[PDB]
């Protein structure tokens, strides 16, 4: 089977790990124990196209570049996330994506746009229009997402990620 490695990145807080762990434990960050953790691995039926997906989960804070750096190299398809309640992480969507260009010394590289917390009604800052304006700007596709249960789009967040490398 192939392996697809895929590549969380986005500023603290806007839900990268919760992403991750919904999508392969099927629990909230917050319910989580990671005491027992290991690699974030699974085998899934993609399109009737069984594949391996190696998730790697960066830490947002400027701080941790190492891993960042080693993990956007290694990445064959990025999740580019932020939360709609954090204007600033919307912002930031653009760094990240010149970032991830360099990186990988490309004009145009997989990746999806995801707006997480939609659960989060009444303090939502960044509006659907405004996210599908900022993915449309890139030509990469547009999704939102919550981690929290009951999880919204968090499988198709990460088949569609799958369905753009294979499509590219
Ligand atoms: N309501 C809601 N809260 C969420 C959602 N996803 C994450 N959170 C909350 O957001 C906070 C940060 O989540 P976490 O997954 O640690 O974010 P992160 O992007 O991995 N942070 P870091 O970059 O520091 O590792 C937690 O309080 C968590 O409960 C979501 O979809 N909805
Ligand atoms: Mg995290």
């Amino acid at each position: 089977l192939p392996t697809y490695k895929l590549v969380v990145v986005g500023d603290g807080g806007v839900g990268k790990s919760a992403l991750t762990i919904q999508f392969f434990q099927k629990i909230f960050v917050d319910d989580y124990d990671p005491t027992i953790e290991d690699s974030y691995l699974k085998h899934t039926e993609i399109d009737n196209q069984w594949a391996i997906l190696d998730v790697l989960d960066t830490a947002g804070q400027e701080e941790f570049s190492a891993m960042r750096e080693q993990y956007m190299r290694t990445g064959d398809g990025f999740l580019i996330v932020y939360s709609v309640t954090d204007k600033a992480s919307f912002e930031h969507v653009d760094r990240f994506h010149q970032l991830i260009l360099r990186v990988k010394d490309r004009e145009s590289f997989p990746m999806i746009l995801v707006a997480n917390k939609v659960d989060l009604m009444h303090l939502r800052k960044v509006t659907r229009d405004q996210g599908k304006e900022m993915a449309t700007k890139y030509n990469i596709p547009y999704i939102e997402t919550s981690a929290k249960d009951p999880p919204l789009n968090v499988d198709k967040t990460f088949h569609d990620l799958v369905r753009v490398i294979r499509q590219q």
